[PDB]
């Protein structure tokens, strides 16, 4: 029986309207010993608000059991540690796992929208690029939209370590050439702890 | 006990005829007492006799490490031939065999596009010159920057990323002093990939006053 502990999603911790959660997932729980007990601690102090799922049988004949703790946005961002302790009768000592935000001094992202290269205008679809650089830690959300609605066809690269020890990434949005040439506006919005109000937005249009 | 690792050539070694692509078979945790290792090599089942093994390197836990390098024809690797390394030893029951070959899949030509820095970046000491490379398959690729026929190395590239059509893209960011950009220097983004004519293409980027 193994334990895997998951941090909340970055967008959820950066935005007070959303609800950040840490998730403790226990796998390889047997039929022979099918009950699990969780104990949840924030900075070593036991908490009691966790919601545990009823166990679910997998295709491989084992059980999956999941416990979810809601965390306060500011506790996560302030580096508090979350411990999930799991007990089972086929376990000599219970497994403990501990998670918290990436350590290190935060650096603020610099966001740059780059139009498509002149050479790409011969194609039916063009590439609008969002350079997000100079940020730390790596946890970040970068999204594209137009007229306040999420754009369909894009992908970000993973964050990459830069020479100064900060991170960068690129997000590529693909749009029909006509939509660009008709002069529609597109915006890359970025969320990160080091941004004022955890949010900045940069637009990009043909002119 | 004894393990074997089989490594492939560096993409660009295979992509330029002047360079020497190698398949490298490394053997580790060879016993202190009965060490002698023999290397057999095969290309599509057919034995080849030009591998250059190095004498054993004794470690600091009474274990030997014995590397063996096989030079490979460029066009063989690109044409999907299979390279088998066979390592035998007295302390093995069966000799260990490992096989390796190029990533499969229909090749697709990368498209290459240089993007200048956003005007919002010109308030900084250093600016970002960007090369987008998309539509390529397989992911094996080399991207490099230069100026005035000297390599320009203050750049980092992203990993290849699977795009929404099965092809890969990546970006490579070059960082240069703002002054160098403002003065009209040409920077170029070299791309090397099996699906490009002559395995090479190059795109340039300069300031427009
Ligand atoms: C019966 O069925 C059961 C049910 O299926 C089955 O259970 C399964 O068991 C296996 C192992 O036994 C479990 O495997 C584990 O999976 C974990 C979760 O993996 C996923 O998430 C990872 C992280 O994702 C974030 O981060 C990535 C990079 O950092 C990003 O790429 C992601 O996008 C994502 O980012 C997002 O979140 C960030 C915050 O986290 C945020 O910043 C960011 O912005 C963004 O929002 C991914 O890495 C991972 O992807 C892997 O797999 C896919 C293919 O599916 C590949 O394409 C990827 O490249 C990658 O390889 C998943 O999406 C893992 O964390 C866990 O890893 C650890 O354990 C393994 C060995 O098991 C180690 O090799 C590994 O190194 C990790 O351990 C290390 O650290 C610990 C301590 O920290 C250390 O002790 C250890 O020694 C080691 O160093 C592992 O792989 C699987 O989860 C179970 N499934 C389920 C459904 O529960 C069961 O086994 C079956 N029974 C059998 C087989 O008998
Ligand atoms: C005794 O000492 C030597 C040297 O420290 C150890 O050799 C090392 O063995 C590890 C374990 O397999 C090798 O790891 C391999 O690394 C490559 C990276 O390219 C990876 O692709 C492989 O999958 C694997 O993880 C490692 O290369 C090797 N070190 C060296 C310098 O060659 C050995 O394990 C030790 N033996 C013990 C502790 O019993």
């Amino acid at each position: 029986p193994s334990v895997f502990l998951f941090p909340p999603k970055p967008k959820d911790t950066l935005m007070i309207s959303r609800t950040p959660e840490v998730t403790c997932v226990v796998v390889d729980v047997s039929h022979e010993d099918p009950e699990v007990k969780f104990n949840w601690y924030v900075d070593g102090v036991e908490v009691h608000n966790a919601k545990t799922k009823p166990r679910e049988e997998q295709y491989n004949s084992t059980y999956r059991v999941v416990s979810v703790l809601t965390v306060l946005h500011q506790d996560w961002l302030n580096g508090k540690e979350y411990k999930c302790k799991v007990s089972n009768k086929a376990l000599p000592a219970p497994i403990e796992k501990t998670i918290s935000k990436a350590k290190g001094q935060p650096r603020e992202p610099q966001v740059y929208t780059l139009p498509p290269s002149r050479d790409e205008l011969t194609k039916n679809q063009v590439s609008l690029t969002c350079l997000v650089k100079g940020f730390y830690p790596s946890d970040i959300a970068v999204e594209w939209e137009s007229n306040g609605q999420p754009e369909n066809n894009y992908k970000a690269t993973p964050p990459v370590l830069d020479s100064d020890g900060s991170f960068f990434l690129y997000s590529k949005l693909t749009v029909d050439k006509s939509r660009w040439q008709q002069g529609n506006v597109f915006s890359c919005s970025v969320m990160h702890e080091a941004l004022h109000n955890h949010y900045t937005q940069k637009s990009l249009s043909l002119s």
